[PDB]
C-alpha cells in the first residue's frame, strides 16, 4: 500500500477544488498508532486528522473530533460534511448535558467539545465505547488554565477505557510538543510548512521592517496605508487591539477608508436586525462602510454577520481583540504588543499565524507595530523567538475537585489509591512526577463533608454526588445549590442571588457609580441567602453577586435590553452570555432543590431563559416567541398559543403578517 498515493486520491475526491511536503505525515497518518502532529497553521494539521478519520471509518471505527469551543465545533463539523460524497456520516453535539444523544451513534464522526464529550462519558451514552479513534484538536491548549484540565481528564478517561483507542493529538508549534506526544505514546510529527509562506515585520517610526527568513527589508510606510494597501487590493486586513473600546475606536477610523471602497447598505440592517442603539448602532454603520469590530460584545448574530462579509470582501477590514474563527486575510496587523504584563509569543504567533490567504494571495504579511521601547524585543522574542512551553495545569485544587468527583462517580477509582493512580496517568504527571496524594485527600474529605461521596471502606457516589455530577457543575455550585436550599427556600432575587454565589456563574464588575448596588442589596437583605458585614473583605464579591443577579431580575422583569445594558454597562453579548450561563445554572439549582423537596424555584429557569414575566411564559414556547412580542400579545386578548390561532388577523397587526404566518405555522402542525 503506496500511502501517499491512496491520501492524494481520497482527499482530491472530497475537496478536488494543501497538505505536508513528505510521507512522514501521511505515513503515520495511516499507520493506526496514536500520533501528535504539530503545525502552526490548523490548514494541513485538519486534513490528515481528517483522512485519518476517513481511514478509519472504512476499516468500521469510529471518530470523535474534539474541540475546544462550542464555535469551532460548528465550523470543523460543517467542513466535515465534505466526506459524505463517501458516505461517511458527520454528527454533531453541543450545549445538551444531561442526554446521552444516541442519535450521534450511529455517526462515523462526531464533532464536539472537550466538555461535551467528557459529560457524554459522565452520562454514559452508549456509542462513546464504540468510539475507536479520539482527535484532540488544539491539544497544546493543555496549557490552558481554563481548558487544560479536561483535556487531561477526557484523554485519560477514554484511554483508561479503551486500550484499543487511538488517541490523536493536534497542536500549534511548541517546544515541549514531543513529551505530549510521550504522555500520548504516538509518533509525532512537527514541522513549519505553511501553504502560504508568511512575513512576518515590525514597524517602527514610518519604517516597516519585513523579514524574509534571514533577510530584511526596510521601508517607509505609515499605518493608515498598510491597511489601504491591502484593503486597496482586497486582500483583507485584519487588526488587532488588547481592548474593546480600542477595537471600536479604530473600526472606526479605518471604515473611512473602507467606506470609499464599497457600500454594504444591504448587512447595514443585517445587522441592526437583532439590537440597536450605542453598540449594535456604529458596527451597523461601520459595516455599511467596509470596516467593522470583533470582540464579545456583539451578538453571535452580529459576528457571524461580519465574519461571513469579511470572507467575501464586502467588509475590507476587521479590529478584533485577542479574544478571538477562521477569518482569511492577506494582512494582519498588531496594534500593541502588551495586554492592558505582554502578549505570549503564543497569542502573537497565533495571531500573526492568520496572514496566509491560502489559495488566493502568495505570502502573508504580519505586522507588529511597535513604538520603541527597545523595539529589539518585538524582534528577537516574537518574531524570531520561541512559543512558551506547554506547561499542564491540572494541578490547582479546583479542578482536582472538579474531576476527581467525576472519577470517583464513574467508577475509576474506588479507593484514594486508585484516585491517586488515576491523576498518575496524566499529562500533569508525566510532566512534574507529582504524588497529589495530599490535596486530592483533602478533596474526597471535603467531597464526603459536602455529602457527595460516602467512605464505605469504599468510596462511592450519594444520589446528590452523582447528580452534581452529570449536571457537569463545580460540586462547591451543587454544594452552595443543595446547602442553602436544603435550609432555607428564597425568592426570585433571593434565588437569582444564590446563583451569583456559585462559582460557575459569572458576575459583573462593580462601577465607582454602581452605588444602587450597596443600598439596593441592603433593602433586599433578609431575603438573600447570606449577608456579609458593611467592610468585610467580601463586601466586594458580594456586590457583583448582587449587581449580576439585579441584572437577571431586569432580564426577569422584561425591562428593555438596551435599557439593561446601559444600565449595568455591559454589551448584549455579555447580558446574552450572562443570562445563557444563569440559566445552565438555574436548571442546575432547580433539579438539587427537587432532590430535597424545596419548591421556591419551580419555575425560575424558563423565566430566565426568554427574559419573560410568568404570565408570558404560555406564549414563549411556542415557537420561541420573545419578550416583546410574547407582552404585546398579552397585553391583547391573545395569551396563548390557542388564542393565537382564533384571532389571527389581530395577531398579524400586532407582531406582523410574515411573523404572523410563520408562528401559526408551527402551532397547529403539532396541536
Amino acid at each position: 500500500m503506496k500511502v501517499e498515493e491512496l491520501a492524494e486520491s481520497i482527499s482530491s475526491y472530497a475537496v478536488g477544488i494543501l497538505f505536508p511536503p513528505q510521507a512522514e505525515a501521511v505515513e503515520k497518518v495511516f499507520s493506526g498508532k496514536n500520533l501528535l502532529l504539530a503545525m502552526p497553521t490548523a490548514a494541513g494539521k485538519t486534513l490528515l486528522a481528517e483522512m485519518a478519520m476517513v481511514r478509519e471509518a472504512i476499516k468500521g471505527g469510529k471518530s470523535l473530533y474534539v474541540v475546544p469551543l462550542r464555535a469551532l465545533a460548528g465550523e470543523k463539523y460543517e467542513s466535515f460534511k465534505k466526506w459524505e460524497k463517501i458516505g461517511l456520516r458527520i454528527g454533531i453535539s453541543t450545549g445538551d448535558y444531561e442526554s446521552r444523544d444516541e442519535h450521534l451513534g450511529d455517526c462515523d464522526i462526531i464533532v464536539t467539545t472537550s466538555e461535551k464529550a467528557d459529560s457524554l462519558i459522565r452520562n454514559r451514552a452508549s456509542w462513546i465505547k464504540a468510539v475507536s479513534c479520539l482527535v484532540v484538536d488544539e491539544i497544546h491548549l493543555l496549557d490552558s488554565e481554563k481548558r487544560g484540565a479536561t483535556l487531561e481528564i477526557l484523554v485519560t478517561k477514554m484511554r483508561r477505557m479503551n486500550k484499543a483507542l487511538r488517541v490523536i493529538g493536534l497542536s500549534a508549534t511548541a517546544p515541549n510538543v514531543t513529551e505530549i506526544a510521550e504522555w500520548l505514546d504516538a509518533d509525532y510529527y512537527v514541522s513549519d510548512w505553511r501553504p502560504v509562506p508568511l512575513v512576518e515585520g515590525v514597524l517602527c517610526e514610518g519604517t516597516l521592517e519585513l523579514f524574509d527568513g534571514a533577510f530584511s527589508t526596510s521601508r517607509r510606510v505609515k499605518f493608515e496605508e498598510l491597511v489601504e494597501e491591502c484593503v486597496a487590493e482586497n486582500g483583507g486586513v485584519l487588526v488587532f487591539e488588547s481592548t474593546r473600546r480600542g477595537a471600536e475606536k479604530t473600526a472606526v477610523k479605518l471604515s473611512a477608508i473602507t467606506a470609499k471602497y464599497v457600500e454594504n447598505e444591504g448587512l447595514e440592517k443585517a445587522i441592526l436586525e437583532e439590537n440597536e442603539g450605542e453598540m449594535s448602532r456604529k458596527l451597523a454603520e461601520c459595516v455599511r462602510k467596509g470596516a467593522a469590530f470583533h470582540h464579545a460584545g456583539l451578538l453571535n448574530g452580529q459576528r457571524r454577520v461580519v465574519e461571513d462579509a469579511f470572507r467575501r470582501g464586502n467588509i475590507k477590514v476587521v479590529v478584533a481583540t485577542p479574544t478571538l474563527v477562521n477569518l482569511p486575510a492577506r494582512r494582519v496587523i498588531v496594534r500593541s504588543l502588551y495586554r492592558f504584563k505582554r502578549i505570549k509569543v503564543s497569542e502573537y504567533k497565533q495571531m500573526a499565524g492568520r496572514a496566509g490567504r491560502p489559495g488566493m494571495d502568495e505570502r502573508g504579511e504580519a505586522i507588529i507595530i511597535v513604538g520603541k521601547r527597545d523595539r529589539e524585543i518585538a524582534v528577537k522574542r516574537y518574531i524570531f523567538g520561541e512559543p512558551e512551553r506547554i506547561t499542564s495545569k491540572l494541578g490547582v485544587e479546583t479542578h482536582l475537585r472538579f474531576h476527581s468527583l467525576s472519577i470517583i462517580c464513574d467508577g475509576y477509582a474506588k479507593t484514594l489509591e486508585e484516585l491517586e493512580d488515576f491523576f498518575a496517568d496524566t499529562f500533569f504527571f508525566k510532566q512534574n512526577e507529582i504524588s497529589l496524594s495530599y490535596e486530592l485527600e483533602r478533596v474526597v474529605r471535603q467531597l464526603e463533608n459536602w455529602g457527595m461521596v460516602v467512605e464505605a471502606a469504599h468510596l462511592a457516589p450519594t444520589k446528590l454526588g452523582s447528580l452534581v455530577s452529570r449536571l457537569y457543575i463545580d460540586p462547591l455550585t451543587g454544594f452552595i445549590f443543595h446547602d442553602v436550599l436544603s435550609r432555607m427556600e428564597l425568592s426570585d432575587i433571593g434565588a437569582l442571588h444564590l446563583i451569583c454565589r456559585t462559582p460557575d456563574m459569572e458576575r459583573l464588575t462593580v462601577r465607582k457609580t454602581d452605588s444602587w448596588v450597596e443600598e439596593e442589596a441592603f433593602r433586599l437583605r433578609k431575603e438573600l441567602s447570606y449577608y456579609p458585614s458593611d467592610f468585610s473583605v467580601e463586601y466586594d464579591w458580594f456586590l457583583s453577586e448582587v449587581k449580576t443577579a439585579l441584572c437577571l431580575k431586569d432580564w426577569i422583569e422584561e425591562k428593555d435590553e438596551d435599557e439593561i445594558c446601559a444600565k449595568y454597562g455591559i454589551a448584549p453579548g455579555d447580558l446574552r452570555r450572562i443570562v445563557e450561563t444563569a440559566e445552565w445554572l438555574s436548571n442546575a439549582m432547580n433539579r438539587i432543590a427537587e432532590e430535597v423537596g424545596n419548591t421556591s424555584v419551580s419555575g425560575l429557569t424558563e423565566r430566565i431563559k426568554h427574559g419573560v414575566k410568568e404570565e408570558l411564559l404560555e406564549l414563549v414556547r411556542i415557537r420561541h416567541i420573545g419578550r416583546v412580542r410574547a407582552r404585546k400579545l398579552y397585553n391583547a386578548g391573545i395569551r396563548n398559543a390557542e388564542d393565537i390561532v382564533r384571532h389571527r388577523e389581530k395577531v398579524a397587526s400586532l407582531i406582523g403578517r410574515g411573523i404572523a404566518e410563520r408562528v401559526v405555522e408551527g402551532i397547529s402542525v403539532k396541536s
